[PDB]
This record gives structure tokens, sequence and C-alpha cells, in this order.
């Protein structure tokens, strides 16, 4: 199969490469960059998010693997001692794949961005303010720091942070978070994270500025003139090649109860 | 068609059934408790909740419908003063089934509930402390006041609370939210809430006293020498008769923002 | 001096108080547990608190030390490896005196509390509702589960599980949490933790049902026919013992964050 | 006496103004907006916050007063229809002062600062990471999207839409709260607000970059070569013209709960 290893690029990560560049040698394996069947990152989720975002023409036909050298891993699957098994397993093509939802974003003046932990909005620096409007339907007028829209898998990332539930992945839905929201006599939003289904479309509209900073995943993206900014749950989804049972919650105890 | 109507039981709600009952005297209607096909709840969310627990072994021949005369309804659609349209468009058959998800309680010691908003567990009064364990792997030790498990229609009640997601029916799943969770050096919960899709089991078991007050809707309830409590996504539906549109995300709007 | 110890009860607690009793024989020091002016905790915070309650008529007259055996220790300044540098110490009259501020509970049918830690207030089982009246003004009309009043040491505890914040207990306040509001368009409450100064009244009374649970420390105590819940800081004050510097944000590094 | 009258700067604030402006030519008053020793502001807080900002170096030599013509405010005393109310009364010097904290904020490369609602840090975008030194002592290593440090009356502010503490302004104090705050196996903070008394320094300090966008109330700042971030309770207080009363607990209660 045609694959290829992207690294974090510290000494530790670039050396393993390496190592399963040659083990990858020894099998019908093609190293190819520009069309991979295979994407094997080599780092932290950074390195993770950022070989997914390299790749997010190709989500199709690609499945991803994760070796992590930090730290945290909820998209590494791998330890580095387990480099040479891994080599092996993949070379027979002994794997079945998984499958995780993503979120579509649309910026209108469109921009299109596909996000595999989240999107957010906030201020260019003054008050934000934002009208919010859920299938055509206006559902609270936000004033706060900012907005977080959040994919299954990155339930754990800065939506947890924000008070955000975790999601199990196998659910096709998109997590909306307040940042810092007013409430007051005058002023109230929901409080209350919100969970929507595939097909159901939340959209921001400015009310006075009309300039935000939007994020999709590690890329951060000061927008003008901003009309629109349209969320839902992605017809694409991104695939894992995976070896072993790892469940999502075992994951999740892992990384923030005890390991 | 076969119907029963249940009444809070004050003057305002009594005589508002005896006007639906005259006029569906009009029609091919026959007031039946027992086996009934349409079931009228004139009241809260109270009242429906009692309305359903009385119902809940004929579910799936049942459709429900609620008049709010408080007050809030998330499970009313009806205004008093529409009951005369309600009755002419229900004898006439003019409506479309919208099911929900319910959640599957099932105590130890087994007894089986089936709740439309949420079980709880707390202590008898001493320390509540239970062992989490997600499809057979233990995930963390509570403890604090008591556990949540909420279904989506249920995030609006108790969950909301708690802090937990607001969650559109519409997903399969059930979000366990913590009361007053203990977190130090020693002590370590995830904090947040968790969303479960279909198929997943939650299990909570005692580590040292085995007596929990266990609430089911409404119902409250001090189980002894109980050995495990079991949560699931029931395979049971409540279904509910829908004359219009009035969709989930402007309830909310309409109960927590303004209306 | 007159001292007295009190034991967790278990055997290394019993020991450590046989020994400490054993080294107080070669100084110039009673064992009187009716009046003592020294008395010493071996155990955890709950004996700690056991301590407080069972000598708090003679507050005034005691320095109170705390040994910890477990676990976590607010109010344990000791490790059980130190008890004989802390009979040496003790002996010799080592030591100033560090004040910390406490909290009067009045239970109007009137009985009298005193906590350490807090006192809370929730329901017979039915709903919780009560009126907040501060100074003699209304303020909110409460529904949910219970409200937790704490002092400053208390902060750590109870509270800090509501979602509290953590005072220094040179600050002479109390601060008020929530467990669990419903807030919606009908029914609201602040939301927000409230800290009070000396001389602040905070009034809890009933709407409907009259019958609560309240607790003082580790008491819990169904209270019946309740006209009124009040809360002040008290002018009375809990005297520790102090060896050498333990400042109370390391305290806190140390329980909640790493030891 | 010597004052000066601030306007939001709109056609209700401007003529409101020149009407007590011709009122006060009645008495014996002169409009001095050098060395005034009343300021009154006419509009909401921010307008009230900018008066303070522009007098900050003469503040034991002033009184304060505000008429709000919003919207909230929490240093409003007064509706614009009481406007001559007010002229008769302050002329005849009819009215006791009182005194609110201040929180100073030291940034060394020294600049200093005083805020009347709070200072915050964030990142220059990347990550933020800063260690927490409290009274010399290592506390944490904060991960997250930034700090916020509040004064008692800023309480209601910020700090409360982060989750904080409402503070009665008589106590002489400070509070920190996250914004965003990452949690797991590796990455640990107190989660809680922290309130610290008078003569407590919080100290900032970076740990990879330097470069902070800092806030003074109102005023944002980016700091670039930054060393380290002091907090501290002010020594200054800021003093208000009181009339009637009007306690700080009943205008919590009605900017949040209703009026
Ligand atoms: N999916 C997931 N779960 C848990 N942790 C994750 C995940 N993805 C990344 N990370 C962790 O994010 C950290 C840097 S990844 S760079 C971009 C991500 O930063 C995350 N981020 C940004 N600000 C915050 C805050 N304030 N809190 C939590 N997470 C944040 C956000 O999800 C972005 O997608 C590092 O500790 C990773 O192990
Ligand atoms: N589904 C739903 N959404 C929103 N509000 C609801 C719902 N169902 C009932 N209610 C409201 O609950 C109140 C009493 S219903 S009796 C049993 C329910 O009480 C609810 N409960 C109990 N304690 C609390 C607390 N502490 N907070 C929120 N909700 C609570 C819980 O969900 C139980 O299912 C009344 O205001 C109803 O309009
Ligand atoms: N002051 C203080 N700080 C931190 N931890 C404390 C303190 N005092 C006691 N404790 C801890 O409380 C636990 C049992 S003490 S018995 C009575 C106390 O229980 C506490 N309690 C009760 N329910 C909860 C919950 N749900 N969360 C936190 N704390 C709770 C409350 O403050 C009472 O005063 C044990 O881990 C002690 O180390
Ligand atoms: N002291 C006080 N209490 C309550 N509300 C206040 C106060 N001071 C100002 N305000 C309100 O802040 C709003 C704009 S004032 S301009 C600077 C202030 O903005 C405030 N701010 C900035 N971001 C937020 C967020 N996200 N949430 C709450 N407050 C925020 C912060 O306290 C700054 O001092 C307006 O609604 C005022 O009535």
């Amino acid at each position: 199969m045609k694959y290829m290893i992207t690294s974090k690029g510290d000494e530790k990560s670039d050396l393993l490469r390496l190592n399963m560049i040659a083990g990858f040698g020894e099998y019908d394996m093609e190293y190819d960059d520009v069309e991979p069947e295979i994407v094997i990152s080599i780092g932290g989720d950074g390195t993770f998010l950022s070989a997914f975002h390299q790749y997010e023409e190709r989500l199709d036909e690609i499945a991803f693997i994760g070796i992590h050298t930090g730290h945290l891993g909820f998209y590494a699957d791998w330890r580095p001692a387990e480099a040479d098994k891994l080599v092996k397993l993949l070379a027979k093509g002994e794997y079945q794949k998984v499958s995780y939802p993503l979120l579509k974003t649309t910026v209108k003046y469109e921009a299109t961005y596909l996000a595999l932990n989240e999107s957010t909005v906030k201020s260019s620096g003054g008050p934000f303010v934002v009208d919010v409007v859920i299938n055509d339907i206006h559902f609270e007028r936000f004033r706060g720091d900012g907005l977080c829209m959040s994919t299954p898998s990155g339930t754990t990332a800065y939506n947890k942070s924000l008070g955000g539930a975790l999601m199990h992945p196998s659910i096709e839905a998109m997590q909306l978070t307040e940042m810092a929201s007013i409430n007051n006599r005058v002023y109230r939003t929901i409080g209350s994270p919100l969970v929507f289904p595939k097909h159901h479309v939340v959209s921001l509209q400015p009310v006075n500025d009309k300039d935000f900073q939007i994020s999709v995943d590690e890329l951060s993206i000061l927008h003008r003139d901003v009309q629109e900014i349209r969320y839902e749950v992605s017809a694409k989804k991104i695939h894992f090649a995976r070896f072993r049972s790892f469940p999502f919650w075992r994951r999740v105890h892992d990384s923030f109860i005890e390991d």
C-alpha cells in the first residue's frame, strides 16, 4: 500500500519515522506523500491534527494512525515501543476501519472548512455579540467572549474546558458551548451546552462588528466583513486504521482519570 | 378512537377535561382509561409524567398529548384556549406521530424501571461512593452527592440544573451528570457530563453502603441491599401525537429565553 | 498544661495517642478531657471536626492541633512521624495561636449551632423551595436541591464541590452556594456563589413545606415546623496552636494540586 | 464645590448634563474638569469606568456619582428623572461617602495600573501558559485561555461570567478566576475561584511566550517582553457620594433577578 509518515520534527519522532520507513521497506509498501492510503502521524495530537488537514481533500481514500511521543494521545493509539508491531500488522493488511464524525464550517462574506476537533468564533477584540439561529429559527443573542462548536472526538478538548459534555464518537452530532456569557436582567443566553444532530444547521450572525477571529482546530484566522458563520455535521468522515480494541471511554479514562 | 384524559385535579383542569369529553362525544370517540389509544394530559409536566407512568405497559399502543395549565410545558404542546381545535384535529385523525427515546434502569439485589426524564441515585444519608463501570470497563470511583442519568427530553430538567448539555431528542442517547463531586489529590472524577449511545451499558456498583435512594422521574424510592444499578437506552419509545410544527429548539427557547 | 487527645479509633491512631500521652508524662502536662487547654486530634478531618464539636462550649479556652493518619488533613498540620517533635514543642509552650472564623446557624420554630466547615439545608425529600432574605431584604426565591453556607476554612470542602470560591481564612466572611438551582422563564436564582461580611444576616424562609434536613458539619438533622433558618459570621473563633509556617495556600496546593 | 460631568455623548446624556450644569449655576458650584471634588458620570458603567480612569491620580480628593441612561448601572445610583433632586442634594453637601477597594496591577519588563472592575491576562494568540505564584510560593502552572483578577465591585462583571463569587464591597479582597483551564492526567489547575485578602501578592510568570494581552477594565493592551504580572489589593480606594440607602445586595437583585 501507499503510505506516508509525518513527524513532530524532534529527534525522537524523526528517528522513529526513519525506522518505520526502513521496516516498511521489507514489505510491499510504497512511500507516497502525494496520494497515500495510510497516513501515520508521530508526535502529539497537534501533529495528528496537522496530518488530517494536510490530507483533507482525500479523507475517503485514507486511513489514519497515530503514534504518541508525548504526553497525551487521544488520536494516538500507539506508543513508540510498539512501532515494529504496527509496521508488521499494517503491512499484512490486518485491520478494520473506524469512522468518526466531522464538522463543516461555512463562512459567508463562501469559505468552507472541515474540523476534527472544533471551530470557535471570538471578536477582533471589541465586544462579541452574535445572533444564534437554529434551522432558520432565532434562538438567542449571545454576548460574551465567544462560542465553540465541537465534534464528538473534539468534546475532550476545548469543549471539555468550557463545561461541555463528552460524547461517544459513534454519535453523529456537534456540540455548542459558550465562553463567558453575560447573563443579567437585560441579556440572556441558554447557559447550557447544546447538542445538535445531523442535518441541523446553526448559523451565527453579526449584530454590530462584522470582524471575527475564527479557529478551525489549530488554524486561526481573522475574518473580515462576515455576513454569516454556518455549522453542520459534515457528510465526510475521518477513517482510522484500527488493530486492537481501545474503546473511547477507556481512552478518556486513561487521559483524565489515571494511566 | 379509544382515549382518556388525566387532570391535575384543580378547578381549571377538571373543567377543561369535562369540556373536551363533551366535545369528543360529538365524534366517534370512546372514553376508555383501561386500553386508550390516545392519552391526553391536562396540567403541568408533573401531570404528564404521571400519565406516562400510568400507561407504560402499553407505550407502543398509545400516542400522548399534553395541555399546559401552568407554568411550563415541555411535554405540553397546547394551551387551554386551543382545547376545541385539538378535539377537532384529534377526532379527524389529523396527526403524525413523533417518538422520543427512553431510559431503562435495572436495579439488582431485578427491578426494572422506565424513565421519560431521568433516574438519579443518592445515599441513604451517609457518604455516596459508587464505582462507575462502562461496558464492563471500570471508569471511575465517584464520591459526592449523587448521579443523574437523563434521556434527551429529560436534558432540560434535572440534568440542566446539574450542568448537563441539552440534547435534541432525535439523538438516541442518555446523559450522565454528577452532583457535587469530590475532587482532590486522592479522589478523582471526570467532572464532565457523559453522553452514551444506544447499546452502551453504564453500571453503578456500591463500595461500602449498599442502601440508595433511587428516583425514576417523580418516583423516589429507598432501595436496600443493592448489588448493581444498570442504565441503558431503552428499546421502547414514547409516541406523541403531533398536529403542527413546534420544534424542540423553539420549545427550549420559549421555556428558557423568552415567551 | 491541661490537654486531651481524641483518636479516630483504629490501631494506628490509638497507638500514636498512647505514645504521645507517655511522652507528655515526661513534662508538666496533665491529661484532662473535661477542661483541656490543648485538644489534639489524631485521624482525619472528620476526627478533627468531632473534636471541635466535643469542645465548642470552651472554644476561647482551647487551642486545637491535628495529626493526620489519612488521607487529607486541612485541619492536620502534622504527620504521625513528627508526633515526638510536637510533644516536645507543645510541652515547652513553643507556639503562636491562629484564629479562624466560624458560622452561626440559628433555627427558629431557637436552636443555635456553630459550624467549622458549613451548614446546609435540603428538603425532607419533596421539592426544596425557600425565600432568601439578606439583611431583611428579599433577594430571591430559591428552587433546587439545597443551599450551603460555608466558613472560609470550609470553602475547600462541600463549598468547593458546589463551585464555590476558595477564601483565605483571614477574611471574616461566609459563602452561600447553590445545589442544582432551577432556572427558566419562570424561576430565577443568582446562580453565583455569594460572599457575605461580618454582621450580614442571611435568612432562609419556607414557602410551602416547613420540614428540612439541616446539616452542621458532620451532624445532620431533620428539623420539623421550621419558621426560619438564620446565618451570620460568629463572634466566636477556633484557635489553632501553630508551631511552624504552613500557609493556607500551600495547604490548598498540597491537597488539590500535588504533594 | 468644584465639579465636572462626563457624558456618554448621545442626545439624552448631553442634554441631561447641560440641564444639571444650568441647575448647578443656581448654587455655589464651580465647573472644573481639571481639579473637581465631585465627578458625575451620565451614561452606563462604561462611561463611569472612563470617568474613574480620567481622574485616577486624584482619587482621594474626588467623590464619584453615576446617573444611568442605560441599561444597567452598578455604578449608577440615579435615574435621569431624579437629576434635579441630585443637583439639590449635592449642592447642599447632603451626603456621606462610601469607599470601595481597588486592584493594583504591576507589569514588569514597571508599569502600574489601577482597576475598578478587573485586570485580565490572555496570550497574543498562541497557547497561554503561566506560573501562578502566591506570596512567593509556587501554586500552579495554568494552561488555558487566560486569568481574571477582580475587585469586589468587579465581581458582578467579567468575574461573574467566569463562575466567580459575588463579594460584598466592604470586604478588602481580590478574586482570581480561570478562563477555560486545561485539566487532565498531565495538566492540573485548582479549578475554583480564589479570594485573596489585603497584602497577599499573586504573581503571574511566563513559561514560554512572554507576550500577553493585558486588560485593565476597558483598556486592553498587548504587552511585550513581560517578566512578571503582579496583583494585590490597592492601598487606594474609590469614594462614592451617597445620598440614600441602596445596598449592594439590592443592586445585585435589581440587576440580575428582577427590577
Ligand atoms: N481531541 C482531543 N482531546 C483531548 N485533548 C486534545 C484533543 N486534541 C488535542 N488535544 C490536546 O490539545 C493540546 C494542544 S493541540 S493544538 C489545537 C487544539 O488546542 C485545543 N485548545 C485550545 N485552547 C484550549 C483550552 N483553553 N482548553 C482546552 N483545549 C484547548 C483545541 O481543542 C484545538 O483543537 C494538547 O494538550 C493536546 O493533547
Ligand atoms: N423535561 C423537562 N424539561 C424542563 N422542565 C421539566 C421537564 N420535566 C419536568 N419539568 C419541570 O420540573 C418541575 C417539576 S416536575 S416533578 C419530577 C421532576 O422534577 C425535576 N427536578 C427535580 N429536582 C430538580 C432540580 N434540582 N432541578 C431541576 N429539575 C429538578 C426532575 O427532572 C424530575 O423528573 C416543573 O417545573 C416542571 O415544569
Ligand atoms: N475543610 C476541608 N477542606 C477540604 N476537605 C475537607 C475539609 N473538611 C473535611 N474535608 C474532607 O471531607 C471528607 C469527609 S469529612 S465529614 C463532614 C464533611 O463532609 C463534607 N462533604 C459532604 N458532602 C460533600 C461533597 N459532596 N463534596 C465535598 N465535601 C462534602 C462537608 O464539608 C462536611 O463538613 C474527607 O475527605 C475530609 O478530608
Ligand atoms: N461592576 C459591574 N457589574 C456588572 N456589570 C458591569 C459592571 N461594570 C460594567 N458592567 C457591564 O459591562 C458591560 C460593558 S462595560 S466595558 C468593560 C467591562 O466589560 C466587562 N466584560 C468584558 N467581557 C465580559 C464578559 N465576557 N462577561 C462579562 N463581562 C465582561 C468587564 O468587566 C470590563 O470591565 C455593560 O453591560 C456594563 O453594564
